């Protein structure tokens, strides 16, 4: 929502983009947000990654990460 | 299948194409990429956990010895 969770959200969905193609995969989504001080259960993470991942191939990028947290 | 002589010599190749410094490092990043000059296609889940078992200090930089062992493990 502001500058400084945008940057934040930015910096930790680049921290565990290990293969660096600009997406990140179910699995380093939980991470993610973990690395936010967040902890959401298996249950919300899986609703978000249905939601997220669009074209359903195990990886979201920064434009779905964002919103999807906006919306939470 | 313990590895050949040209098994090694073509994962070295591929390893090198991206050390363009020269110092026998690259990057987690570049491993994909590696994996493709090879003819290879790994698919997300396969390069995650290839990159969990080449980087296990997580600095984000490879070697070869740590590459090749990881290559003779998936080797069909
Ligand atoms: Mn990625
Ligand atoms: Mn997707
Ligand atoms: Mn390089
Ligand atoms: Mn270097
Ligand atoms: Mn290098
Ligand atoms: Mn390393
Ligand atoms: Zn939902
Ligand atoms: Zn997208
Ligand atoms: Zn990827
Ligand atoms: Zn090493």
């Amino acid at each position: 929502l502001t500058e400084e969770q945008i940057a934040e959200f930015k910096e930790a969905f680049s921290l565990f983009d290990k293969d660096g193609d600009g997406t990140i995969t179910t699995k380093e989504l939980g991470t993610v947000m973990r690395s936010l001080g967040q902890n959401p259960t298996e249950a919300e993470l899986q609703d978000m990654i249905n939601e997220v991942d669009a074209d359903g191939n195990g990886t979201i990028d920064f434009p779905e990460f964002l919103t999807m947290m906006a919306r939470k």
